[PDB]
């Protein structure tokens, strides 16, 4: 039986949720639409809902709503968030115009958590450790996060993480520098360069590349990192972006341990590892989740790979009404977890 919904206006906009989710309440606007922290009347628990804005407006609109549904029901890990709940109030495809997810809320994102304090070498090992898990599960379905920032991290009393708004894709201080030099012809690893800039802030309190606009990002990058080396100017095939980047003034690459002075040379040590400005050279999440670093955390039987994903539909080019349809199907097939 459908349940019974209600309407309420939250941030100039109406929302119409099962009467279950109770006492709604604004966290801001997380990927392609608003969030609301609820109280889930059937379990007790704390939940995020989050409403799509005009999911079927257009053709990319409906294929981003469809992508993320689609995501939100294969993924099924610790460390990644999970689907609750999908709804609509709407009772037939021909009034299907709303989509809602329900995940859980865990409390809050890493930002409210650490609010710019320099974190002790162990608190980083588990806090890191959580997100190299969950991108190991995530890039093993063929899925990038592309835009990892501290903001995607829901986090625990305990801090237990999990990783949002993976697969879609605000600040560029995480961003890879191969998305920010155009260079498409980059792989998984622009997530670890991502998880290289969080680590090194957690432990030194100070955001490692806080550019002032897209310009300046480059710059503060490559002052650490250094400009290209004869191996990666090689693989350049345009002479144009070849040219762009030997321009960018040349710069030497720092030593690593001459600049996090008193972290763990361990720590250190898989810095040198993500932050690598070749991303055929930079470490994987499962190459990452076996260093040293990690002795007390990783478990090699439990950190899983997802099932087979598939995601065929990226290739295709389809109207409104077949990414509406394929969408209402997926809801209403939708299987709550136990
Ligand atoms: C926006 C500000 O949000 C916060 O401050 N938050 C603090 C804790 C917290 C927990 C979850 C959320 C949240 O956005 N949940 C969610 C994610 C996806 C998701 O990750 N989708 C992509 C495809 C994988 C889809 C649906 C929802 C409901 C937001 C949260």
């Amino acid at each position: 039986e459908r349940p019974t919904f209600y309407r309420q206006e939250l941030n100039k906009t109406i929302w119409e949720v099962p009467e279950r989710y109770q006492n709604l309440s604004p966290v801001g606007s997380g990927a392609y639409g608003s969030v609301c922290a609820a109280f889930d009347t059937k379990t007790g628990l704390r939940v995020a809902v989050k409403k799509l804005s005009r999911p079927f407006q257009s053709i990319i609109h409906a294929k981003r709503t469809y992508r993320e549904l689609r995501l939100l029901k294969h993924m099924k890990h610790e460390n990644v968030i999970g689907l609750l709940d999908v709804f609509t109030p709407a009772r037939s495809l021909e009034e299907f115009n709303d989509v809602y997810l329900v995940t859980h809320l865990m409390g809050a994102d890493l930002n409210n958590i650490v609010k710019c304090q320099k974190l002790t070498d162990d608190h980083v090992q588990f806090l890191i450790y959580q997100i190299l898990r969950g991108l190991k599960y995530i890039h093993s379905a063929d899925i990038i996060h592309r835009d990892l920032k501290p903001s995607n991290l829901a986090v625990n009393e305990d801090c237990e993480l999990k990783i949002l708004d993976f697969g879609l894709a605000a600040t560029r201080w995480y961003r890879a520098p191969e998305i920010m030099l155009n260079w498409m012809h980059y792989n998984q690893t622009v997530d670890i360069w991502s998880v290289g800039c969080i680590m090194a802030e957690l432990l030194t309190g100070r955001t490692l590349f806080p550019g002032t606009d897209h310009i300046d990002q480059l710059k503060l990058i490559l002052r650490l990192v250094g400009t290209p080396g004869a191996e990666l100017l090689k693989k350049i095939s345009s002479e144009s972006a070849r040219n762009y980047i030997q321009s960018l003034t040349q710069m030497p690459k720092m030593n690593f341990a001459n600049v996090f002075i008193g972290a763990n040379p361990l720590a250190v040590d898989l810095l040198e590892k993500m932050l690598v400005l070749d991303s055929d050279k930079r470490i994987t999440a499962a190459q990452a989740l076996a260093h040293a670093y990690f002795a007390q955390y990783h478990d090699p039987d439990d950190e899983p790979v997802a099932d087979p994903y598939d995601q065929s539909f990226e290739s295709r080019d389809l109207l409104i009404d077949e990414w509406k349809s394929l969408t209402y199907d997926e809801v209403i097939s939708f299987v709550p977890p136990p």
